[PDB]
């Protein structure tokens, strides 16, 4: 099973680390939980921002160009991706945009964190049907001393 799981401001705006105007380590500590132990999918342009593997899961990058770090697994399509995973219950796409697009139409679940921010972005997440998918679950929380916004976690699987 394919599952996307990603974080979203005001409009579908997704964006990296940096470039996010947020502080949520709770958003990290779902996403940490969620994608732990599992294999995750990442386009080149993830890859780099994100510059180290991600512990305990198997980072396999998408992208046409030979790859340069023995340290993760590099594919060159969708198909191949999913392939390099093998059998396993669930692989995680962890973006980014034109990766999620892509992955989409695959997937089967949903793990969406809404950030209540408005943020000037270059991408988004794609626009998904919202009668072709079932929301399991949610969750809503204020901000804190830790968290600089309110946020909501949301699971969807597809009907
Ligand atoms: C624009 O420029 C940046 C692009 O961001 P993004 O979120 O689109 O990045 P991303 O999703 O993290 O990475 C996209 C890249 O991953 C690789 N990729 C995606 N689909 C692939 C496929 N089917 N087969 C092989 N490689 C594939 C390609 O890299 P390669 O260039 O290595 O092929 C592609 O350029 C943004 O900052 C935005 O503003
Ligand atoms: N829920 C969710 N939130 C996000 O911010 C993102 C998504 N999904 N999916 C796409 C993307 C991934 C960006 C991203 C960047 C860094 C780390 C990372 O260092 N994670 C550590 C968490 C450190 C900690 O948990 O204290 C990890 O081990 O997963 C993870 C994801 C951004």
């Amino acid at each position: 099973m394919i599952s996307l799981i990603a974080a979203l401001a005001v409009d579908r705006v997704i964006g990296m680390e940096n470039a996010m105007p947020w502080n949520l380590p709770a958003d990290l500590a779902w996403f940490k939980r969620n994608t732990l132990d599992k294999p995750v999918i990442m386009g080149r342009h993830t890859w780099e921002s994100i510059g180290r593997p991600l512990p305990g899961r198997k980072n396999i990058i998408l992208s046409s160009q030979p790859g340069t770090d023995d340290r993760v697994t590099w594919v060159k399509s969708v198909d191949e991706a999913i392939a390099a995973c093998g059998d396993v219950p669930e692989i995680m796409v962890i973006g980014g945009g034109r990766v999620y697009e892509q992955f989409l139409p695959k997937a089967q679940k949903l793990y969406l964190t809404h950030i209540d921010a408005e943020v000037e972005g270059d991408t988004h997440f794609p626009d998904y049907e919202p009668d072709d998918w079932e929301s399991v679950f949610s969750e809503f929380h204020d901000a804190d001393a830790q968290n600089s916004h309110s946020y909501c976690f949301e699971i969807l699987e597809r009907r």
